[PDB]
């Protein structure tokens, strides 16, 4: 897996600086193929963001895209993000086409997000979504064996996908972002208690685990210490801001 990792989702990625991280996850809309090639020339492994469980867009955006039939009307839906039906052929086809385009652009892998958004569906629908997610990920991996798949969590599907994921990320281990309360908050103990069983399992199988923790820029000294703490606990960390628009820290200075 990675020795160091950065995530940058904003415009104008600082490519020279990002190139010194082993793995770099980017929003591909803000890069051109020459930029992706430059990162590889420098020795970095570039990954493109891909949201598997949700479509990011206004209602105008998802209608324009031809994906409307695939939208699930979940009760707790986050604004500007639509939970999609992982069994919908138009959604699955859309994602596979996107993967092919990102492959052609030179990405070495995909960072697969919203792998647990199906838990927002009605309880009795979740197992069917989980199975559709697992079959989608297997088909993605079969179609695109040249893309390393860097999962964001995925605990409900990982046991059925041996050999598919190259690493698993987790937001967050110690320092997190409470999107509701809009605050940097310590990850609550009960959140760490729930993660422990899943992370212990991945550790037992040698899976590289990336910790995505959140501290604001003014706390860069604390972010350095936290990166060291996370490495001593076996994680490959990136400590940054929730917008991922910041040259956060993965190792000590």
């Amino acid at each position: 897996g990675p020795s160091s990792v950065a995530f940058w989702y904003a415009e104008r990625p600082p490519l020279a600086e990002l190139s010194q991280f082993d793995w770099v996850v980017l929003e591909a809309a803000h890069l051109k193929p020459a930029d992706v090639g430059y990162l590889k020339e420098q020795g970095s492994t570039p990954f493109a963001y891909l949201s598997v469980g949700e479509f990011d867009g206004d209602a105008a955006a998802i209608a324009d895209s031809g994906l409307a039939r695939g939208k699930s009307a979940v009760r707790n839906q986050a604004w500007n993000s639509q939970v999609m039906d992982l069994a919908a052929p138009s959604w699955r086809a859309h994602l596979l086409k996107r993967a092919a385009e990102l492959r052609k652009q030179g990405y070495a892998g995909l960072f697969l997000d919203t792998l647990d958004s199906f838990q927002l569906q009605a309880e009795e629908r979740r197992e069917g979504q989980r199975r559709a997610l697992a079959s989608f990920l297997a088909q993605l991996h079969r179609q695109e064996p040249g893309l390393k798949l860097f999962f964001n969590r995925g605990f409900e599907v990982l046991p059925e996908l041996p050999g598919v994921a190259s690493a698993v990320a987790v937001e967050s281990i110690h320092a997190g972002w409470d999107a509701a309360a809009g605050q940097y908050r310590e990850v609550p103990q009960d959140d760490r208690d729930w993660l422990k069983g899943h992370l212990d399992a991945l550790r037992a199988q040698g899976m590289p685990i990336v910790a995505i923790d959140y501290l604001p820029p003014e706390r860069r000294d604390e972010a350095r210490a936290l990166a060291a703490r996370l490495r001593s606990e076996g994680y490959v960390p990136f400590v940054s801001t929730p917008a991922l628009d910041y040259l956060g820290v993965s190792d000590v200075e």
